[PDB]
């Protein structure tokens, strides 16, 4: 689909068989959600924004489905105030921006 | 344009005379840019994301030519790691998300 951007860009996710929505944030570069439990291994991360910085756990290969699109990829969980799907995973649904 | 997001999707602007590089970012409500110096009467103002909250100065109805686009609207002005153009700004050039 074509999103247009009079409104935020939010769409639904299907990750770990919980379902939520995320920002689709072509201004981030990592997917960052919420908190939550991706089931298997982590390794501790340091991510930063336009407020400083946050802790957050950095779970690699976990699957999530963009409204149906299906990608595997780093997941960072943390105390993000909103979950964001960044560009790692956006290539891989082919989303682009179109002036 | 179509922009893939393999890479961050940077463009070119030109703002009170002025030539820099911004971030297009959907996640972004408004436009937000780094210390310069923009002409005019501000207004504080205090915006929030990942790691906290930065006080900016606030200009209204200011010019930009993003990629050979003009568009005329509000910019905040402050300590942003990155020049992020918001979705104020993005309407207006006329970007939509394509996945
Ligand atoms: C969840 C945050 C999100 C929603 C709450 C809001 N933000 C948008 C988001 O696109 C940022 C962009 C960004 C890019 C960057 F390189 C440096 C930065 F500081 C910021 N990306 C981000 O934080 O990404 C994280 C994860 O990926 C990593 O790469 C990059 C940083 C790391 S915002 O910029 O705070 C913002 C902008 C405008 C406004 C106006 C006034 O409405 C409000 C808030």
């Amino acid at each position: 689909p074509q999103i247009t951007l009079w409104k935020r860009p939010l769409v639904t996710i299907k990750i770990g068989g919980q379902l939520k929505e995320a920002l689709l944030d072509t201004g981030a570069d990592d997917t960052v959600l919420e908190e939550m439990n991706l089931p298997g291994r982590w390794k501790p991360k340091m991510i930063g924004g336009i407020g400083g910085f946050i802790k957050v756990r950095q779970y690699d290969q976990i699957l999530i489905e963009i409204c149906g699109h299906k990608a595997i990829g780093t997941v960072l969980v943390g105390p993000t105030p909103v979950n964001i799907i960044g560009r790692n995973l956006l290539t891989q649904i082919g989303c682009t921006l179109n002036f």
